[PDB]
């Protein structure tokens, strides 16, 4: 079954360094991801001051739009040429401080403190004891991840959620024959099967998301999907 065509596929953490070292970052929207735009109002509608958190964030311009507005951003991203990259194009200044908790790791803060990006794995991050959240936006996260560490990286973000949260999740949806991930195919079933129990889920959004870039992959169709989990 389709579901299970990629299975045993991988990327390991030093492959997603190395897509940094050489350039291949075909993942980066920049100019933002567009359905996120047109959803973030109400993902953060009457609140201020909310604690967000960016898995896999590489350098995902949309953490200045919640530290714009008043909000704490924390990230998690492997590369710490990503990071760097991040702070020099949204022109903030930044300090560098090793964790102790983690071998070789370090986290990245802006001058005041507003945006934290931690750099180590999504694995490794709970012992770095980064506290829980109103709000996520996992977008080429869970769809980055190896699909045999689809549990592992649910359990993680059930983890990191307050009791009140929205979970905002963007997926996409193509062939698996005609395309090894990333990014991966995780079909509404995968996604049900891991925060279905803890979460209810809406799906938002499905739009066309087929271009050229895509085309040479093989990919005669591609749709991204927006799925909103909260509370039950
Ligand atoms: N286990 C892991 N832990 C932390 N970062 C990881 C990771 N596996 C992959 N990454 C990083 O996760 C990113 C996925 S690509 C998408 C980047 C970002 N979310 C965006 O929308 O642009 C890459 O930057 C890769 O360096
Ligand atoms: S992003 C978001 N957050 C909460 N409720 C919603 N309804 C539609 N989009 C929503
Ligand atoms: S995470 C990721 N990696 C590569 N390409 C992508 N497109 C959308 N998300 C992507």
């Amino acid at each position: 079954p389709d579901a299970e065509v990629q299975k045993n596929q991988v990327l390991t953490l030093e492959d997603w360094k190395e897509k940094w070292v050489t350039r291949h970052i075909s993942f980066h929207q920049e100019q933002g991801h567009q359905l996120l735009k047109k959803h973030l109002d109400t993902f953060l509608k009457g609140q201020s001051g909310l604690r967000v958190f960016f898995p896999l964030c590489g350098k995902a311009i949309e953490m200045k739009w919640f530290a714009d507005r008043g909000h704490t951003v924390v990230g998690v991203e492997i590369s710490e040429i990503g990071i760097r990259e991040f702070f020099a194009e949204q022109n903030l200044s930044y300090t560098e401080e090793p964790l102790a908790e983690i071998a070789g790791a370090k986290v990245f803060k802006s001058s005041s403190g507003s945006i934290s990006l931690y750099c180590c794995s999504i694995f490794d991050l709970p012992r770095a004891n980064i506290g829980k959240f109103d709000r996520i936006w996992d977008r080429g996260a869970l769809v980055a991840i190896n699909p045999g560490d689809h549990d592992r990286y649910a359990d993680i973000i059930l983890s990191l959620l307050r009791k009140e949260f929205q979970y905002l999740v963007a997926v996409l949806s193509y062939d698996p024959t005609k395309h090894a991930g990333p990014p991966f195919y995780v079909p509404s079933a995968e996604l049900k099967r891991l925060f279905g129990t803890k979460c209810s889920m809406q799906c938002l959004e499905e739009v066309d998301a087929l271009e050229e870039r895509h085309k040479a992959w093989g990919l005669d169709y591609l749709f991204e999907k927006l799925y909103l989990l909260t509370e039950k």
